């Protein structure tokens, strides 16, 4: 009967898109529990997590008499296909493979909706809710504890045959499923994500500085630290250094979906139009991928810095133009001292007036930067 339902759950899942399905039981998260804690206590959460953790560890708590949990997965695709070159005259920039083509919140929100449409269709006063939208549980612990895949060392939920490339979704129900056997893991003695982060955000095996990792830098509103303004490099929105590098990601690129395939016009745009972009041209561009959940402005400011790591001359217009007329304080600065760090001289003067005219400090700050690299 349950297992009947548990069979039937896993084959009609697999059939609307489920790449892999997992269970697991109801109980709290004893070890989660711990490391929110630890984490914090060293301050390497990123502030994008749930603040109550009570609630985050508790799945009986989101759900009354809750017994098990339902993780699934879904592998996106790695390679873009007739992806462009970023040119000496036209620099592109590049989003996070976790970014390419439609949002994978709304892509797992339509699978879980069918799933629990799927168990209501049988009527037996079937309780779930979906742990997607937001937010409370840990995707990555839920899919461990129900055999999904094994925390890898650069905190990477890893599958054995899609790599780490995979989104995460849970549902929460109040079937007394049988869980499953968390996976071995196959990180061994390697190291190589670790070392060849940029920022070193990978302080430990499994641990992460999310202070220092550049997924969460390029979604900060502020001004960027100027340690890792040379180190974003051309990266707009998240980074993919720790599974590209990593070899139980070689080989691994799967299309199974068409609404994952990115558009590599908006995956790998180019600098300079995002620089002068209306808020009506980027919620029509970008509103559809997950990389636009803050704003233009982020990513705005990235694209200044990755002009600035280009050194693109032919920015310098632009980048000047942005200086005096844009509202934002932060495109202001960043504008100001990418002009210095591209190194032309004769923009001095603009810096100059810029720098008497500017109130805001943080700005006028960032103007006196650029005038110190000419
Ligand atoms: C906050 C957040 C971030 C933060 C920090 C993430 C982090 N590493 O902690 C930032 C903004 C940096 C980020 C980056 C990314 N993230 Co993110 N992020 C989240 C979010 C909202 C919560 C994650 C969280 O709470 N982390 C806190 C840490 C402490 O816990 P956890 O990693 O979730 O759980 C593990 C650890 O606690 C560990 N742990 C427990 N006990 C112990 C004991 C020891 C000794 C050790 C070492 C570890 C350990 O085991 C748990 C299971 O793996 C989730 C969605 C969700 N609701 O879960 C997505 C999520 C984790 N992120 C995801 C993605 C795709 C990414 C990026 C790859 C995006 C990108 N391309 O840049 C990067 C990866 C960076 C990296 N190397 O980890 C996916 C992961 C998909 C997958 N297959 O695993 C998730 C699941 C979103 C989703 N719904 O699909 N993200
Ligand atoms: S996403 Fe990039 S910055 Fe963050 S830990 Fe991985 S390699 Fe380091
Ligand atoms: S690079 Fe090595 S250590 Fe890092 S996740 Fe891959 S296998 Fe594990």
């Amino acid at each position: 009967n349950v297992y009947q339902l548990k069979e039937e759950l896993i084959e009609y899942a697999k059939s609307i898109g489920v790449d892999k399905i997992g269970f697991t039981t109801a109980d709290t998260f004893d070890s989660l529990k711990d490391r929110l804690i630890l984490q914090e206590s060293l301050g390497y959460l990123s502030g994008f997590e749930e603040p109550d953790i009570e609630k985050r560890v508790t799945p009986k708590l989101l759900l009354p008499k809750a017994k098990s949990i339902v993780a699934i997965a879904l592998a996106y695709p790695s390679r873009m296909k007739d992806a462009p070159r970023s040119t000496r005259t036209e620099r592109r920039g590049i989003f996070c493979r976790a970014s390419w083509g439609k949002d994978y919140h709304d892509v797992l929100r339509e699978k879980l909706d069918l799933l629990e449409d799927f168990l209501k269709s049988k009527h037996e006063d079937i309780r779930t809710k979906s742990m997607v939208d937001t937010g409370e549980l840990s995707d990555r612990a839920v899919a461990e504890r129900a055999g999904i895949g094994f925390s890898a060392k650069n905190c990477m939920i890893t599958t054995p045959e899609y790599g780490s490339y995979v989104y995460l979704a849970e549902m929460i129900t109040n079937i007394p499923f049988e869980p499953d056997v968390p996976i071995e893991d196959m990180c061994g003695s390697c190291t190589k994500c670790l070392d060849a982060c940029p920022t070193g955000a990978l302080v430990n095996p499994g641990q992460l500085n999310a202070q220092r990792c550049i997924s969460f830098l390029t979604q900060t509103k502020g001004f960027l630290p100027d340690e890792f303004r040379t180190k974003i490099g051309n990266r707009l929105y998240g980074c993919d250094t720790c599974q590209t590098v990593c070899p139980l990601n070689k080989g691994k690129d799967f299309h199974l979906h068409p609404e994952m395939e990115p558009d590599p016009e908006i995956a790998k745009p180019l600098l300079k139009p995002l620089l002068a972009i209306s808020n009506r041209e980027f919620k029509e561009k970008f509103g559809h991928v997950s990389g636009s959940w803050r704003g233009k402005k982020p990513i705005q400011r990235n694209a200044i810095l990755a002009l600035a790591h280009f050194k693109d001359a032919s920015a310098l217009p632009e980048l000047t133009e942005l200086m005096h007329k844009d509202p934002r304080p932060v495109i202001r600065g960043t504008a100001a001292w990418a002009i210095g760090k591209i190194g032309d001289p004769a923009y001095a003067e603009e810096l100059e007036k810029a720098l008497e005219k500017e109130k805001d400090e943080e700005a006028k700050l960032e103007i006196e930067k650029g005038i110190e690299l000419l």
